[PDB]
């Protein structure tokens, strides 16, 4: 039947988790078609003078392949 | 001693992670008593024209059983 | 063929590990029939003035579903 | 929407798909809005002729009424 | 020495597990050369009116990279 | 009380998953006694010109050991 | 070369996940130097009349050791 | 240097966890040499009319192999 | 509130509970506000009479002073 | 910034580091802004003289162009 | 079809990781046949006055079993 | 009986894996007594102009606690 592919991306944001996820999805849309779902694999980040410097959300993005 | 039960629910929200968690907990309260804690097992979601379509947070909800 | 169900319970006891497991199984028997096996998922607990206060054993209890 | 996941173990002497079908058929007896499943484990018992009973442990997700 | 690459695909089929796996490998062959092995990561699916609707097998496909 | 042992085998077959599992169990039967249960640890395989070449199912086979 | 140490902390907040993470990082800065990165290990929490009572984020905080 | 081997056994006992572990170690001693350490992999069991029927502790037993 | 988790390995020739008690007793010597523990691993050494030393690896959580 | 992670398996008859270097060298052929790697698995093949080929499965992270 | 078996061994060496892996494979060769692949499960070791004393690599060794 | 403690360190080195492990153990010895064993949790690193820049080995170091 249909076949999907999953790519692993890492979105980042200085503001929050949702923002980091949205950033990765927005970049994905630039070159990928038929984006369907995502799975968060890891949540990490860097530390700076303001506490969190960058939130880094590692996720798998699943999209349908064309035939 | 006391015995607790853990049920697995999936809360969803178009707005964010916390909202999805709160949605699952609110639904849990409708039929379950003595809700005590929760554990997030997975964070995933669907993708749409606005990026994230639905955030889906899979969690275990622990509550005390009556004797 | 036959179908079984697994429920997740957390047995607790101030006596010890075995007692915590037994507490969960005793409560399970109150509303579940055809209890067959259990699987320990986690062993944890609270700390008191002189050591372990309450042992908490998270387990899955498997039982056969009726007709 | 809020979904719930229950854990069932389907069994069958025939094969993996049959074991999964057995669990879903029983789920349907009392659960509405069945949507997806996830296989957690595949195991089974052994007899003189090899596999006696195939056992598929799965999580079944369904939408809760609101 | 040689270097291989692994891509993550989700093969789907309404026929069964093997068919889902075969669907993923058939699509992989369309754009990937020197396909060598696969590893199943997850088996899941959707539910229909009378049982499994679509089987979905998440797998990693390993292939040798060219010069 | 009783003690069981678990051996890890990889059954293979060009036919399918069930056939691969059965191949491992058939082999275990040649030199082991009291085979009771199995647990699938991994499912993988090789690829050929027609898709799956060989299905490979990694499993643990549990059997009862004879009493002292 | 350089050597880092990782400590496990649990930040809490009644308001959200990011707030809980920031709380742990702020406490870490009180006694630790050279804070560099963090990794979320678990997200859980307590339940109250308002739904979530306390969000609890378990994280590893990595920092460089001095020589 | 030295090489060790690990075997997987499931000790059982109606008495408790420690007893189940001891049962597996006692059995390992019958045919193995240089038993050094063990690691509990899983704790499970069967259920009877009075709660736990049989405790089952799955463990890996590590032992030293004789030098070449 | 902010908590910290440390990893200790309690040991005892007696049993699992005794091993856990040993780790908690040592934790109490230098750590305040001990609240909970989580068993990470259960292992041990072997002697001529079976278990020599039971070893319980656990994480101990305690509240940090503010 | 947004990064991407690809999974490669480097191999070498020499050792672990050489296997890792092999994967990174191939990655560099088509991927820009290579930043970090994570070893997922270490395995290999066996021959008459022991290890034939060391195989290191790793994830390679790189920054995507914006 | 064909069936393989996997044994778990811990190779050790004061020299390094590769040497530890090689030690386990050399030992496996003494009593096993058709050794085909290995998988590292864990890397650990002991500590001495000069840092690492003994490297210990836990691995699974897969080999083909003879046909029925 | 005896009680041991495990600390998590990340040894780094531009020389190789063993060197990274040795760096962590050398630093550990500076403030920890009765060092006994170590367990590798992760192997990772940074990438430079011609390959691995810095190897980073995350490990747990176990040592015996004193009276
Ligand atoms: C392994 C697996 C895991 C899954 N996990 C989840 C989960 O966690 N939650 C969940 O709710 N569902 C999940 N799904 C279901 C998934 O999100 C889809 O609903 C399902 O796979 C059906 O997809 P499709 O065939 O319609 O693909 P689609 O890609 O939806 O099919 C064509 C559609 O693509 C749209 N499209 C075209 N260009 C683009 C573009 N550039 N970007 C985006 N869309 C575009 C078109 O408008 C068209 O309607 C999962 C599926 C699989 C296989
Ligand atoms: C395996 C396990 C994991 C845990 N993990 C955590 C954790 O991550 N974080 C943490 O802080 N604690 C955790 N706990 C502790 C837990 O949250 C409780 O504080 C503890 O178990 C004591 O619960 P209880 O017996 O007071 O139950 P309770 O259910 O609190 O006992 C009775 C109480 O129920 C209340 N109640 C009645 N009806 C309802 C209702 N409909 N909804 C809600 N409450 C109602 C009553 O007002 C009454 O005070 C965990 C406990 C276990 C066993
Ligand atoms: C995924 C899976 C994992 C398993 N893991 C293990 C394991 O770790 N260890 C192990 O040893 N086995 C394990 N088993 C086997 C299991 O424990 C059973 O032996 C097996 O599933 C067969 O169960 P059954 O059909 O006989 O069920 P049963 O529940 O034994 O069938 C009905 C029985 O229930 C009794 N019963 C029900 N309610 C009552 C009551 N109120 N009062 C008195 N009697 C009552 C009846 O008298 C009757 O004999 C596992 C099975 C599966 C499917
Ligand atoms: C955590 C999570 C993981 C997911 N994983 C996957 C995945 O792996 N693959 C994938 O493809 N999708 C996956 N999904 C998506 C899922 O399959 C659904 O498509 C999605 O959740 C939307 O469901 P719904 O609200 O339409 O529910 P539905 O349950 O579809 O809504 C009501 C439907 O129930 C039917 N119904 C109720 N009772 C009966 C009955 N007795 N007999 C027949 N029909 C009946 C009605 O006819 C009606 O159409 C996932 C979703 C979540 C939240
Ligand atoms: C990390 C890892 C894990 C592995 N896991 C397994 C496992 O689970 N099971 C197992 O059995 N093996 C496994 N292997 C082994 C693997 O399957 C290969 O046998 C091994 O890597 C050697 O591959 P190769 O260099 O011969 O590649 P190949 O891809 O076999 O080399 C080139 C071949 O590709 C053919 N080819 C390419 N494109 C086409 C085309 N379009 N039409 C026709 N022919 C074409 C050529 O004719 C040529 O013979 C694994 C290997 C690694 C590195
Ligand atoms: C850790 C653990 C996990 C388990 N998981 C499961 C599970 O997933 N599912 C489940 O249903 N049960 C499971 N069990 C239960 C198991 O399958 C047994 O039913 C139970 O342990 C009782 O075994 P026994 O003492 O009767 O052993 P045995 O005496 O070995 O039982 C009789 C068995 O011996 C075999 N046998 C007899 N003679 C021979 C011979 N000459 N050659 C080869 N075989 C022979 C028979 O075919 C039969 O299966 C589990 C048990 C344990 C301890
Ligand atoms: C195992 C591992 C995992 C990693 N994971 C990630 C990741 O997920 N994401 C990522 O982006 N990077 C990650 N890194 C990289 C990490 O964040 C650093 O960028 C890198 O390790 C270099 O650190 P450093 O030597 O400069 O240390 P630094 O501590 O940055 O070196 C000295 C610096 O400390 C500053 N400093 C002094 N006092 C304090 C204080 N009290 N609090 C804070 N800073 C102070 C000084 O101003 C000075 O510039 C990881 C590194 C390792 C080893
Ligand atoms: C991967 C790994 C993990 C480890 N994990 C742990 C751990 O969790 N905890 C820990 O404390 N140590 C652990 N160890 C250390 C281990 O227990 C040994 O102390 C160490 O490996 C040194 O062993 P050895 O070379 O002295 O072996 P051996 O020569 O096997 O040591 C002497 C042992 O032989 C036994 N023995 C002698 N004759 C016989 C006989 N005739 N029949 C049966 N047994 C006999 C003795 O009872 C004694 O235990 C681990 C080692 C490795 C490699
Ligand atoms: C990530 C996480 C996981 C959790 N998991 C669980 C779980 O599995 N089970 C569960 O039941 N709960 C669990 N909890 C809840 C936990 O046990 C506490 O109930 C909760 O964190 C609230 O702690 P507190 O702020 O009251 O701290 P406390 O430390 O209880 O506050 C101060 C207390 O310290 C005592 N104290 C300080 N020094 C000493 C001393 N030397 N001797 C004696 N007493 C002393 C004081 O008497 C005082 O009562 C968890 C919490 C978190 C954050
Ligand atoms: C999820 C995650 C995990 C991480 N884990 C770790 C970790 O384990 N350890 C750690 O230390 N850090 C880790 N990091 C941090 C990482 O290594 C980077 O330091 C960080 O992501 C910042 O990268 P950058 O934006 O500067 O990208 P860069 O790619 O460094 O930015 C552009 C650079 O690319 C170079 N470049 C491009 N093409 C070529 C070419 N062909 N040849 C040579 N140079 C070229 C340019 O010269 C330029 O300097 C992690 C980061 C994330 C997001
Ligand atoms: C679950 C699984 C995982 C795998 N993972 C990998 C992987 O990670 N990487 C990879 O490259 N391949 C992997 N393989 C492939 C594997 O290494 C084999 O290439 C493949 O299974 C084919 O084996 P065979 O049937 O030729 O066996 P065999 O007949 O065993 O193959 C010949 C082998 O026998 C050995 N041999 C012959 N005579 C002797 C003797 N007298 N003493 C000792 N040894 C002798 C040779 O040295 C040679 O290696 C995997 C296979 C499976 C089933
Ligand atoms: C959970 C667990 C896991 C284990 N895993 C392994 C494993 O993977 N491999 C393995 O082989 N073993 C393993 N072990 C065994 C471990 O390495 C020890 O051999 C065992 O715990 C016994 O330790 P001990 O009590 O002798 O401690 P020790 O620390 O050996 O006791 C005190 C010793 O420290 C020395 N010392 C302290 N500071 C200094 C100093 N500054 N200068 C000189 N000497 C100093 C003293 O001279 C004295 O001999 C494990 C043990 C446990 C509990
Ligand atoms: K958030
Ligand atoms: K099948
Ligand atoms: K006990
Ligand atoms: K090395």
């Amino acid at each position: 039947g249909k076949v999907y592919k999953k790519v692993e991306l890492v979105g980042t944001s200085e503001e929050g988790l949702e923002a980091a996820i949205q950033a990765a999805l927005a970049r994905a849309r630039k070159t990928l078609r038929h984006l369907d779902w995502f799975e968060v694999k890891e949540i990490r980040g860097t530390i700076g003078e303001a506490g969190v410097k960058e939130y880094q959300v590692v996720l798998e993005v699943g999209f349908r392949l064309e035939e």
